[PDB]
């Protein structure tokens, strides 16, 4: 319970690393690809004297093993010990977020057995129920990395 | 052991988190910035059934909590589960990370209240020790992201 903890989830190529990257910069411990069934070890690391974090950032998303879609068995055992998580859905148009994988040329995490387009597609159908649940929801569709700098600041300021 | 593990530190700056995307583009299961007491319970979350992991690699460097610039307690408890990780080491030349932290306009994470210069080389002094146990040191000076993907496919591919 003394301890804040945000999870940053959200679209892949959304920029769900470069929201991560602002919160360490603001002074948040980061920790990237936590399992869901991780998280209690690691809330209970940051509250014991010695290790403590008084802020932490998860970031979990469709690669993190165990994850399905659902925050609720990580929201239930967070509330076991007097913790509510803030959750951060990053989103961008199809158009974006083709672009960015065009530029980049790396695959989509759903991409394999599907093109592209429907990776974005079947991880759009996978989130839109945690996406409901979001506390705060960044659309990266037409920011600027300075720009999504100014929102995170504005909401974690 | 069941899991080979692969453990990825070195100058801020100098690619950590670039060449674990492209460990994980190889397929690799990628933690960023786990606290070396949090090792174990990666490890054995990933040799359990129904959340196997086979190739993980973990990102650990001066942001992570605990970690002092010596891996010999994780290699101590990695090896009471008969694991022996490879330790990958990014550095680049002085000039090339003062570059990248004016191009990327962020702070260094041992600046303080000192100069970049000053961040960088307190960087080099608590990991020099550490360096001359790695495995692998990846020189990314005059590297590109691409160059940095050719060099990690032919050592890990
Ligand atoms: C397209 C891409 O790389 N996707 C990957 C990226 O997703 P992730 O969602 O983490 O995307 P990043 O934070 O890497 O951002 C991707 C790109 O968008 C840009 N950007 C981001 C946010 C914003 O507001 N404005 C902006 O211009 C970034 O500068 C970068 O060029 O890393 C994940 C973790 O390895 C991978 O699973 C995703 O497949
Ligand atoms: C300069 C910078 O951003 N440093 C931060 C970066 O370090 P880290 O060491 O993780 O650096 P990155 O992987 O983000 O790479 C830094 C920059 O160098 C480029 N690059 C990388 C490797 C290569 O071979 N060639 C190449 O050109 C990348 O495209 C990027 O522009 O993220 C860490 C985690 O938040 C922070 O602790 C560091 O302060």
């Amino acid at each position: 319970g003394g301890i804040d903890v945000v999870l940053v989830t959200g679209l892949s190529g959304a920029g769900r690393g470069t929201a991560a990257k602002v919160l360490e910069d603001l002074g948040w411990y980061v920790a990237d690809n936590l399992p869901p069934q991780l998280i209690t070890r690691m809330v209970d690391f940051g509250l014991a004297a010695g290790s403590r974090i008084t802020q932490l950032a998860v970031v979990m998303d469709v690669r993190s093993r165990g994850f399905t879609g659902d925050l609720d068995s990580v929201r239930n055992e967070l509330a076991t010990r007097a913790i509510t998580p803030r959750v951060v859905f990053m989103e961008a148009s199809d158009d974006t977020l083709v672009r960015r994988y065009e530029q980049n040329r790396r695959s989509h995490p759903l991409q394999g057995e599907q093109t592209l387009a429907e990776g974005i597609a079947a991880e759009r159908r996978m989130l839109a129920p945690v996406r409901a649940t979001a506390d705060l929801i960044i659309d990266t569709s037409t920011l600027s990395v300075g720009g999504l700098r100014d929102s995170i600041e504005r909401a974690f300021g």
